[PDB]
């Protein structure tokens, strides 16, 4: 049916204002769970069933959860 955890934990450091689709929005505080990786200096997530891509500078990988 459905799958475990998908994407890895990343909080927001500072807020984000998606212009388009392409982009996601943040706050920060809110936290993220990024799918893949965009660049090497951006990321692809979900939040608010919203999906788009954020740079790294913004956000925070979490450390603690992690199953691969």
């Amino acid at each position: 049916g459905s799958s475990g955890s998908s994407g890895r934990p990343a909080r927001a450091k500072f807020d984000f204002k998606a212009q388009t689709l392409k982009e996601l929005p943040l706050q920060k505080g809110d936290i993220v769970y990024i799918y893949k990786q965009i660049d090497q200096n951006w990321y692809e997530g979900e939040h608010h069933g919203r999906v788009g891509i954020f740079p790294r500078t913004y956000i925070e990988l979490l450390s603690g959860p992690s199953s691969g």
